[PDB]
């Protein structure tokens, strides 16, 4: 009844009145390529290394089947599809949102989304949580928040649906295209704070062709940061 | 991302781009109660004997599983409360829906939604089929060509399954309740052709506590029928 016309994301779509979180559901369940999971809201929520994520009613929350016949080497680019897709929705509803390497989205640098990838194999799941009317923590921003009235869940759905079914089938023809879109709409040009084992400071300049966010040093040392066990803060 | 409010009936809905049926997936697959399978489309569609149910875009084609622990002999009435469903969806969009024994809708005498229970130990198949602004068989009618006008199909679902999630959760406490409600909207007083072997004519007179057509054969004969065709216009 949806009607949805998209190639591959979206060709069936789960929902959930409530669910403990769609990632997990994603990752655990036996579902095909393209396969939807969205809930009204998520009891047990996460982020990266099990960082809790709010999910109240009002928000979006849900979780992506792929299978990217793609090298290995670039299903680390997965998240930024998550990122990009989520920007290209808010600009869509006039809203600046732009991207906190590698996997935020913030508007005004207050949270309104993240992205999570989790993959084991041939299976990849890409989950995606977006504030739209729901209540927020402290810090964080909304979508109702920034256009300050409430915006229709459904249409929000449908844009992010239509918008990573596009990039998910470029993609897999193209796996660096994505690079470019979010190097043309991540935060770069300022001081970032990298938080793994120890920590440095320096100017977030750009991305390679790899994905990896490099800095540049007050020493003038450059480095290159690969996502995985490491966080960035703005200064 | 749909909100829905319902207690039982939408739990949970798993929607198809298209499909072979909704029915099918239903029954074989492991699904919690009151999960509706939704598509935009079937190629297969069924209708009872396995007749063929078209299901072009446009349409609502859904199932919904359903476990209901009530005695043996009320389940029978389980299609009626798809029936009424329909019935009570078509009066809110302002289109007067009339039941004909003992699964379909008409409107003005053309079918415009029908109805296919299947039964499974391990649950109930309630499977519905409605006309919205899809291309019909001729002889037959949608909401769009009664209204003259497209209608939102997400606004028709939502309402259906509001319907239905009431319609159930107290036919799980008053079982009888939806027979009252199925003659208040059925299509009566009138003569009907039953069909099958031993095809008889007679007035279609009500409906017992069983849900059985009861119909008046011209000898004065009472026949009650339990499953089968009925013909308005032969
Ligand atoms: N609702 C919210 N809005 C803005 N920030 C939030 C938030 N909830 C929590 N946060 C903050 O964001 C931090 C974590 O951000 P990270 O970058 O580590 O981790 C993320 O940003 C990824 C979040 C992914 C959530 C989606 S919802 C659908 C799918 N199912 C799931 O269970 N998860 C995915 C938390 O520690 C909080 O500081
Ligand atoms: N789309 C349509 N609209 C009005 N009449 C139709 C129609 N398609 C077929 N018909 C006529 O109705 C006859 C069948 O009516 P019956 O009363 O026997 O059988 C029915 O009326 C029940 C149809 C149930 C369809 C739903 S769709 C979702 C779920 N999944 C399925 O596969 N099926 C259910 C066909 O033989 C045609 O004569």
């Amino acid at each position: 009844m949806l009607g949805l016309k998209t190639s591959i994301i979206g060709r069936r779509v789960i929902y959930f009145q409530e669910i403990t979180s769609t990632n997990e559901f994603a990752k655990t369940s036996y579902l095909e390529e393209g396969t939807v999971i969205v809930a009204d809201k998520q009891t047990m929520g996460h982020g990266r290394l099990n960082r809790k994520w709010e999910s109240p009613e009002g928000g979006l929350w849900l979780s992506i089947v792929l299978s990217p016949k793609v090298p290995q080497k670039d299903l680390p680019k997965i998240v930024f599809l998550g990122a990009v897709g989520v920007v290209e929705t808010l600009k869509e509803f006039s809203i600046d949102g732009r991207i906190k390497w590698p996997n935020d989205v913030l508007v005004n640098y207050k949270g309104i989304a993240g992205v999570l990838v989790e993959g084991k194999g041939d299976k990849i799941v890409l989950g995606i949580g977006l504030n739209v009317n729901n209540k927020v923590p402290n810090g964080a921003t909304s979508m109702k928040l920034e256009l300050g009235s409430e915006v229709p869940l459904l249409s929000v759905f449908r844009s992010l649906i239509t918008n990573l079914d596009r990039l998910y089938l470029n993609f897999l023809k193209n796996p660096m295209d994505i690079l470019n879109l979010v190097r043309d709409n991540m935060i770069l040009g300022v001081r970032v704070k990298i938080l793994g084992d120890g920590s440095f400071e320096g100017i977030a300049e750009d991305i390679d062709d790899f994905g990896r966010l490099i800095i540049r040093l007050d020493s003038g040392e450059v480095k290159k940061v690969i996502y995985g066990d490491v966080s960035l803060r703005f200064l």
